[PDB]
DNA sequence: CTG
DNA sequence: GGAG
DNA sequence: CTG
DNA sequence: GGAG
């Protein structure tokens, strides 16, 4: 099966990702940018509870720290959603250079039937920070019946960055260049962390969704096997249904 | 002095004017229109007794004249003010050919600096209509305690009827062409019922002033001699200062 | 009265 | 959601 | 939590 | 007068 050829590929079976081949990225800030701490919202202990085995979960997995930082933003209340509008407001924008679906679906021939679609688990944490830029993402963690009172920050792209889908996207599109030159006859269509993957023959799709998984596992990216959609005739990707070369 | 030279020409003198070479007045419909019969709304005793008096006037006048109208619109609350606007949204839309103020005052030369100013008093009323178009602009009026309840009409221009201003402008032009070709030196301004004389002269002023007053009281219309301004070089015209030909 |  |  |  |  494809599970059991791809075990490096798949979230399902080869460990938390890390793109073994970007360097850490260095966020620059505005040329006016000093940093901003907001105190952290007094949290319910039903929210806390609720947080804390994710916290626990990234602590574990090295993509939380322990850190002292004059950044500090909000977390709110279960899955812990960080609150960056401040830190975003400070942080120098890029350009963006993810292209819309309808653009991107544009550049999808009627020869290619074929299709494979890939979406990328945890994508942005794949992504190493450099440690510069690590206190940026700070944000405060009490546990009151452990007694621990102080910040964390993240080691990888975080989310709620306003530019962790650019960044991602670019990082991806730089790690996926030599396949693309190895691969001429096939289509990749790349909308952040959701792949597409299109041929002519069901073989063709075989051995190309074959080199892609294998190569997405070798660089540390990791695929949802869940959502996987391999060697189909239909499928649905970026909210259309692809049929007949059709949308 | 001016009083007593042009009595006709005065409304505090001349009795209430008549424009007598203006044919009455024909009011033409819009295509579609039928005609609108609005209930009066009750009116309190205070309003009643403050209107009657001008009531009995105009009738006196044979301003108003008792009718019989399938066309009924309501007064309001003292001087009676009648809400035409369900007539005015029935009658057919002419061209409005009075200009602008600030485009009036454009045709005024620096050469010209004696200035006299007339306002016409009720002027509108000057104009008749013609007892095809009367019954429009119909409304109810009760007398309590004399028992009288039915329908009175307009036998001249009314105020609250969109194209009174209009038909008022066109029709004092006409009436003024001749004394514009007997006085070629002279600059005269129409808006509506404001008349602006301008000589080079405070003699030449005078001398039109005169001819001016007694054409306009042999034609109908009657000035006001309070507010009259006679052959000044300061005078206040359409919100105006008009002072060192500034304005 | 019905920005 | 001051006009007549 | 801050048309 | 839904965003993060």
């Amino acid at each position: 099966t494809w599970l059991s050829d791809f075990p490096q590929a798949w979230a399902e079976t080869g460990g938390m990702g890390l793109a073994v081949r970007q360097a850490p990225l260095i966020i620059p800030l505005k040329a006016t940018s000093t940093p901003v701490s907001i105190k952290q919202y007094p949290m319910s202990q039903e929210a806390r509870l609720g947080i804390k085995p994710h916290i626990q979960r990234l602590l574990d997995q090295g993509i939380l720290v322990p850190c002292q930082s004059p950044w500090n933003t909000p977390l709110l209340p279960y899955r812990p959603v960080q609150d960056l509008r401040e830190v975003n407001k400070r942080v120098e924008d890029i350009h963006p250079t993810v292209p819309n679906p309808y653009n991107l679906l544009s550049g999808l021939p009627p020869s290619h039937q074929w299709y494979t679609v890939l979406d990328l688990k945890d994508a942005f944490f794949c992504l190493r920070l450099h440690p510069t830029s690590q206190p940026l993402f700070a944000f405060e963690w009490r546990d009151p019946e452990m007694g621990i009172s102080g910040q964390l920050t993240w080691t990888r792209l975080p989310q709620g960055f306003k530019n962790s889908p650019t960044l991602f996207d670019e990082a991806l599109h730089r790690d996926l260049a030599d396949f693309r030159i190895q691969h001429p006859d096939l289509i990749l269509l790349q909308y952040v962390d959701d792949l597409l993957l299109a041929a002519t023959s069901e073989l063709d799709c075989q051995q190309g969704t074959r080199a892609l998984l294998q190569t997405l596992g070798n660089l540390g990216y990791r695929a949802s096997a869940k959502k996987a959609q391999i060697c189909q005739k239909q499928v649905k990707y970026l909210g259309y249904l692809l049929k007949e070369g059709q949308r």
